[PDB]
């Protein structure tokens, strides 16, 4: 129960118009991050999910609805530059060209499930100084 193409357009909706209110080139979407994305998502694991490559940990997790995982990333805004912004970091970085994203249904014993949210990044992020380079 799944429809693909509205599943890319919210998630790239979300994460131009917080670019586009910035002045940033809008991010396209890539399939192979997409893919790469499910398979962390599928491990039903938001703290140590279990990762492969050198972008490995270029991306951001997350609970419940798009929005409101996407609101929890953004909402670490408030620190930038230090680590705990990260999370915005990623979305926001004028470096990074493409993003794909991928969920899972994950349960709690005796209680309703929930969503899972994974998006990753490309190029991955780096240093302060080359993040806002163009």
């Amino acid at each position: 129960q799944f429809d693909p193409d509205s599943f890319k357009n919210k998630w790239l909706e979300l994460h131009n118009n917080e670019r586009t209110t910035r002045q940033l080139d809008s991010l396209e979407w890539d399939g192979d991050l997409a893919w790469k994305a499910q398979q962390v998502a599928t491990q039903c694991n938001v703290d140590n999910p279990q990762l492969w490559g050198d972008n490995g940990a270029s991306f951001n997790i997350g609970r419940y609805t798009k929005e409101q995982a996407f609101a929890e990333w953004t909402a670490t805004s408030g620190s930038f530059p230090d680590d705990r912004s990260i999370p915005w970091q990623r979305i926001v970085a004028n470096s990074a060209q493409k993003v794909g994203c991928g969920e899972a249904t994950c349960v709690l014993e005796g209680d309703m499930a929930y969503t899972v949210n994974v998006c990753y990044y490309d190029p991955p992020l780096s240093d302060y100084y080359t993040n806002a380079g163009d």
